[PDB]
């Protein structure tokens, strides 16, 4: 009966605990015992959320928050009607205006730390990426951050405060220090 | 009782298949027994709908979904208010903006042959015809696609989603080779 | 027990038909006896409203549909605020945009006739006017029609629909005839 | 049981009449009994509303309204995002577009003397000022009144609407001398 438990449950929506909930039973953890995990799970969720609500209405598709297979199956489809290449691993946005797909990360460290890590993952020559820190950093391949600064700096804005409400608990360093 | 029937009212919103439902019944035919037109006739549906929705706020009047006297009843007004030419056989919507009809066919061939078997059907000088494929190809009307990019993108991508649904459940054999 | 009544009552939305009801009742006529009149208030109300749709979020103040008092009211801080004349009787817009009044009008013959009635009684130097019939003309001030085309031509599409209803229940004659 | 704390209830918005209710007993202050006030804080938070709907979809961070921690959390997140300077007193607004926090006023004096008051008291080199009257004036910081004209006309509109309903009520004038 972790305090953290209690403090995602009133920090996030409920739409969003219980996708994170699903996501993280789906890979056999549980949400109860890796507390550190549903918060991140949340955080990225939310997120990629307001990110595909920057942009204008069709832009882009929204993979993350499904369903492994659902989402692998609109995978499919986006490559077989675009002739994008198939990533090795989900991505969380296809951004149909400028035809790629988007990787979107949150980290408690240095974006440069955690963009060259998923640049080695997924190796996709295609694949956009995108991270956020909790202290404002973005970073983004050839810079191009593909919304407009008033879209992220409102990201950037809810991951300082959500820094914050940690840290008035007491939550934040073993936050930070779990990633 | 068809997997097919089953498969239908899971993929495809309720209002959808209710007007489906209605649409079939207006001409004598039975969804339970006829379940690949069925089908279609919630594919076309949909694709009418997500049509609709690209572009801006008032451009189409939907004509497609409604019952047929009341469909009749909307095309004789625009005619009757813009002087374009009364179409012989109902379309799914009209343009606004370009002040024209548009017949939208989706296909499990060719779309050259779909297409030339539209036109040959209305010879309706005036009539934009905008065809979509299972395998995301398009063919529009002197090749101007009436939507921008992203807005045709989203209805082929939910296309080879409708296909792949059906090929995972040993249905889209039987769907093809029905046509 | 009239046919008209009936006929209004299912094809104009209810929130329109209340206020069409009261409108009526505020100045002493009874919709159950003079029902053509409750029909061209409707159209008159319903109009006036896919009008202020046309055109960007802010762009229209609605004075139709409120209260005697409340509709003056709000003309007085509008007046008292752009330095706008007040006009002598209620308009039914205010368009922000152009720093303008707008009189709406509905008609069942010439749009030059009834736009010249309009001028003479309003005699606002001021205040724009725009007529609609229901055979498909407007007619405007300065032949400024305010709104773009797709906006007017939806609702001339929708006059020529109401039309086409009374006319297959064998109303619109005595309609058309009592204006 | 004063008039006015009624006349604000049949006037004000229930979610906007509990937010001034517990924005009045956080500082200590008796909606019942300083009924002035009551309608003063219910007005701020009106066309502080009205104003964040002025503009595109994310372009303002809305302060006021908020619990007084939760609100300084929102304003320290924006200054520890955007490197803007951090303001004495909470303002109501934050403009990702323009990168600056904004102090919304409206007065019952002139403007001239409003906002000097405003100055001075702030002294934030930085945060834009934007004060509104009851008989339509107003005045911001460079003369810049970041929205355009249609969006702050409505405002004003409706403040000369509330001083009607106030006037008619004979509630006034003892509003004006109280301010
Ligand atoms: O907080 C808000 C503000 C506006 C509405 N809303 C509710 C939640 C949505 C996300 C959900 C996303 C979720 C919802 C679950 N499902 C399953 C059936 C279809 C659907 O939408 N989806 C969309 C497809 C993939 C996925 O995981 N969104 C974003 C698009 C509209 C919506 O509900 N949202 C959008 C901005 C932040 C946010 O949390
Ligand atoms: O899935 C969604 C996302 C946004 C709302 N919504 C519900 C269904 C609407 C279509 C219906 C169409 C249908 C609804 C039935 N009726 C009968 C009375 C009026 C009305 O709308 N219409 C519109 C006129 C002709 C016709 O057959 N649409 C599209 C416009 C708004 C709406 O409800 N829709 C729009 C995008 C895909 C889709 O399915
Ligand atoms: O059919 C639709 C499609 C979108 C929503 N909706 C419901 C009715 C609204 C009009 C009402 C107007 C009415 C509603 C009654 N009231 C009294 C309290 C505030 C209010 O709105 N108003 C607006 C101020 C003056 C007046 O008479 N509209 C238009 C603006 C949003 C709305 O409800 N409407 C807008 C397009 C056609 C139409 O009928
Ligand atoms: O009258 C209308 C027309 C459109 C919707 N609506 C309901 C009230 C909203 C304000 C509320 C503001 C309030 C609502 C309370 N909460 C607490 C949880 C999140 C939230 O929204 N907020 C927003 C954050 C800070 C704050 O104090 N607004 C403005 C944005 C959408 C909304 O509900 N509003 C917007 C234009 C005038 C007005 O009164
Ligand atoms: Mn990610
Ligand atoms: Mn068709
Ligand atoms: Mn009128
Ligand atoms: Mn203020």
């Amino acid at each position: 009966g972790s305090h953290m438990e209690d403090f995602v449950r009133q920090c996030f929506n409920p739409m969003i605990v219980e996708l994170a909930e699903k996501a993280m039973k789906e890979y056999g953890e549980d949400p109860k015992i890796e507390t550190n995990k549903f918060a991140a799970t949340c955080t990225h969720l939310e997120v990629c959320f307001m990110y595909s609500d920057g942009g204008s209405k069709h832009r882009f598709e929204i993979i993350e928050g499904r369903d492994r297979i659902m989402a692998w199956t609109v995978v499919n489809s986006i490559c077989n009607t675009t002739g994008v290449e198939k990533p090795k691993f989900l991505p969380d946005l296809y951004d149909y205006k400028e035809n790629r797909f988007i990787e979107i990360g949150v980290t408690r460290r240095e974006v440069h730390i955690y963009y060259l890590e998923k640049a080695n993952k997924i190796k996709s020559e295609k694949t956009h990426i995108h991270i956020f820190s909790f202290t404002g950093e973005e970073m983004a391949t050839k810079a191009d951050y593909t919304l407009d600064e008033e879209s992220r700096a409102r990201i950037k804005t809810r991951l300082f405060t959500i820094r914050q409400e940690m840290a008035s608990r007491s939550l934040w360093d073993s936050f930070r220090q779990s990633e």
